[PDB]
């Protein structure tokens, strides 16, 4: 019959570390799945579909236009290419050679992140740019950034993630927009796993990048929204460095159905339901022998709740984390606080049956 | 009479953000002050004093030898120069020109910190080296570091601070030592504000840098301890790039008296006294109108305690922080958690009269 994971010997896993790309991103709702199936039955003008999908994604973000991509990593490469090559078909097809165009891409040292091993500076190089890192991980003064903007500067890159990037004594986004407007250089925003669909565009940034499977519950996909002229320069890159970064019509329709369902549920019900589900889950874990648990808000200051595990060695935090990933139902928890002897259970990719699969696997030790 | 701060119009300040360099570092005990005064009355062979002070500082750290410096920033420059120029008097006096010596200094992207605005890579350039940053702030695989070590590599730099540097999915120190021993390249450790005087040397690193005023309660000073041959190459740099980084005999004797007093008080009494003093201080603050307080261990996982303030806007966290630094007794608190609407009160530079100066200044608002 139809091939499934069990046919390939791939047993599913339990994701208690949110929508990780190495874990397939996220699971789709029945509506997202059905949208991918209906789009796979007809031939459509992809230029007309891209223009229509862009206006849909721009309205949901309050921006001028939008351009779908495969994800946040491809979003950065295309956004940089749009600022370097523009819409000239010959310059587009000559990238990553910048030719005679300014291609310096300025960013703070603390924002030099990696996309699953691929550095953000490598995505800048694919788009014909050269990364110029300013400041240090613990400090980057505003004057350091403004002095780094010259006639050879093509764009400014800002990473919003307080999990993968560091912002301590850095330059805020509104300061970068003020710097960009002062010299006339675009500002590119990496908002890969951000839930706010309008706050980052409202900052005045020219291009804002979202990843699909992170929060919107979409298949492998993404989009770049912002100013109309630069979003138009993004689309032109699909005749160049963005040609290998294909976006199938099934992924795009599945992405639009994910946004329509995301903008329907209010953020209050999604936060309250998670806050009450993790409060009930933290009680079941705190009663385990030699394990303390409590509901804790996101340390970065977001409306996301999890269960901070206190793996006291009287009952090893590092050894116990590997024990969960090797059981019969493979379970992946957040281990960023393993140096503090702690672990976390993220509910953003955890099914109700997945919650029971974690309490049972924990009770067996 | 004798000139003091009041004669210059400099009014003292209250340090609730530990021993910050911009705040004069730290205050000295009566014994440290007396040691600086007694050393200022006699002429001594500085080579004999440096040899004697090195053996004293090496015994307290369990290393082979030690070399005093002005502080952690100068420690990095001299340690790099020791790995690049060695002990050749001509190469020492030709730095920061490396000549024909290998001068690549490999470090993780997350460890590219700054010393009060001066980047760590700039300190590497002063010592005749070239910084090679590997990986990203959120990830740096071990293979990335080992592949970056070539015949042109002079040393490996590791920053221990979990406050100013990022270690998330990075390379641990014992892995760097294994990499250094594999290729035969020294390992340089920035342990500026570390309290452990022996754990970092015991890791096998060749050179370990400590800053005086940070934890040891010393005047402006510092030292580099580690392997004998490289510590000898550090001393030779004082005929070169370390000549402007003078260390007066008063600062050095004051540093040794600080180490003798530090190794006398057990870490149990210093941690218990702080844990009980901040527990009593957190109760006086939690009773303030619209302010919650509690004793919290160091988020990085250290035996240091502070009072996490919950500045609810019902009674602005950012505005209230500036209000404390502008009062009649200027008070500086930790504002690294201001994005979370919080603030901290560090007791490492807070006198008992300084504690009362903070509760009174907080009660006046």
């Amino acid at each position: 019959h139809t091939m499934e994971y069990q046919h390939l010997g791939v047993v599913p896993v339990v994701s208690a570390q949110a929508n990780s790309t190495p874990l397939g991103g996220c699971t789709l709702s029945d509506g997202v799945i059905r949208a991918m199936g209906d789009a796979a039955r007809f031939h459509v003008d992809m230029e007309q579909l891209w223009q229509a999908a862009g206006s849909f994604l721009a309205e949901a973000t309050g921006s001028e236009d939008a351009c779908p991509v495969t994800g946040a990593a491809a979003g950065m490469a295309i956004a940089v290419a749009a600022c370097v090559a523009g819409t000239d078909g010959l310059r587009v097809q000559r990238l990553p050679d910048p030719g005679d165009q300014p291609n310096e891409i300025v960013l703070q040292k603390g924002h030099s992140i990696s996309y699953g091993g691929a550095p953000l500076a490598q995505m800048i190089a694919l788009g014909g740019g050269r990364a110029v890192e300013v400041g240090a991980v613990n400090e980057t003064p505003r004057s350091h950034v403004a002095s780094a903007v010259t006639r050879r500067t093509a764009a400014l890159v800002y990473v919003t993630s307080r999990t993968h990037a560091v912002h301590r004594k850095g330059v805020p986004l509104d300061e970068l927009v003020a710097i960009g407007r002062e010299h006339g250089v675009p500002v590119i925003v990496d908002a890969a796993g951000e839930g706010g669909l309008r706050r980052w565009v409202a900052s005045g940034a020219d291009l804002v990048i979202y990843s699909g499977p992170k929060m919107l519950g979409a298949p492998t996909s993404g989009f770049i929204c912002g100013r109309g002229d630069l979003v138009a320069a993004c689309r032109a890159q699909y005749s160049g460095i963005a040609r290998p970064m294909k976006v199938g019509k099934e992924n795009l329709l599945g992405l639009l159905q994910a946004v329509r369902e995301y903008t329907a549920v209010p953020e209050e019900q999604r936060a309250a339901e998670q806050l009450e589900r993790m409060t009930k889950l933290a009680a079941r874990l705190d009663k385990i022998p030699g394990l303390s648990a409590r509901t804790a808000q996101d340390d970065s200051g977001r409306t996301i709740y999890r269960v901070l595990l206190t793996v006291d060695p009287a009952a090893s935090a590092a050894t116990l984390a590997e024990e969960m990933r090797a059981g019969i139902p493979s379970i992946y928890l957040r281990d960023f606080k393993l140096h503090l002897g702690q672990l976390e259970v993220d509910p953003r990719a955890l099914s109700p049956d997945g919650e029971e699969s974690v309490v049972r696997r924990l009770e067996e030790l």
